[PDB]
C-alpha cells in the first residue's frame, strides 16, 4: 500500500554459503575469490551489485593482509569502492566484522582503495561511479 | 623560424600556458574570504578544473594567483570548509621533481593517486592528490596586501 521513489535502507549481511566462479574471479587468495565489478556503481549500490554478481558473494572490506594484494591490481588513477562502513558514533566495520583504520579526508560514509593507499580512504562524492570490490568464499 | 603571414585556426589546439606569482600588490577588502599575515585569500564562487584555477585566480582580481597552502596557512584555510567540501590548491610537481607552488617551497603531499592535481578538505592536514582533475571545485587564490 505505497508508491515508489520511497525507500528505506536495505540491510545486508555476509553470505553463509560457499562459492567461487573459477573462470571469472580477478584473483584468489587464502581460500577467498575476489571480484572487481565490470560495471561501475555508487558506493551503496555495491552491496546489491556484489550480492547479484554471483551466488554467495558480498561487498568486501580489505584487511591489512588483503589490501596490498588488492591494490597492486590497480593503475595510478584507478579506485575501488570497498565495503568498510561505520555506524553513527561507531568505528569502521565490514560485513565480516573487525575494526578498520580509515583515513577520513572527508566526513562521509563511503570508502575506497587506490594503487598507493595503505588503508581505506573516505570520499567527498559517494554517488561517483566506480567498480566494486566483492568476495566469495571457496569450498573447504 | 616564426614570421607567419598566416596561422591555422585549429579548433581545439593548445599547449600548456606558463604561470608565475604576481609581482604587484592588491587586495579586494570587501570580497576576500579571509585575510592573514599581510595576504588576502579568496575561495572562488564559480567552480573550475584544477588547471583552470591558474587562469581563474589570475582573472578574479588584479595581482591574484593560485595558491598552495603552507603548514602555517593550511589550518586557517581548512576550517572554513564543511565535512564534504574541498578546494583545488596550487600545489604541483614541476618535472620529475617534488611538489612546489607559484611561491616556491617544497610541499609534503599525500599521493592517494598518481595524478598532478591537489586539493584540501576540512580534515586534511596536507594537500592530497585526486583521481579526476577535471572535477569542478572552487579554487584557493591569493593576493598580497600593500607594504
Amino acid at each position: 500500500p505505497t508508491l515508489h521513489t520511497f525507500q528505506v535502507p536495505q540491510n545486508y549481511t555476509k553470505a553463509n554459503c560457499t562459492y567461487c566462479n573459477t573462470r571469472e574471479y580477478t584473483f584468489s587468495y587464502k581460500g577467498c575469490c575476489f571480484y572487481f565489478t565490470k560495471k561501475k556503481h555508487t558506493w551503496n549500490g555495491c552491496f546489491q551489485a556484489c550480492a547479484e554478481l554471483y551466488p554467495c558473494t558480498y561487498f568486501y572490506g580489505p584487511t591489512p593482509d588483503i589490501l596490498p594484494v588488492v591494490t597492486r591490481n590497480l593503475n595510478a588513477i584507478e579506485s575501488l569502492w570497498v565495503g568498510v562502513y561505520r555506524v553513527g558514533e561507531g568505528n569502521w566495520t565490514s560485513l565480516d566484522g573487525g575494526t578498520f583504520k580509515v583515513y577520513q579526508i572527508f566526513g562521509s560514509h563511503c570508502t575506497y582503495v587506490s594503487k598507493f593507499s595503505t588503508v581505506p580512504v573516505s570520499h567527498h562524492e559517494c554517488s561517483f561511479l566506480k567498480p566494486c570490490l566483492c568476495v566469495s568464499q571457496r569450498s573447504n
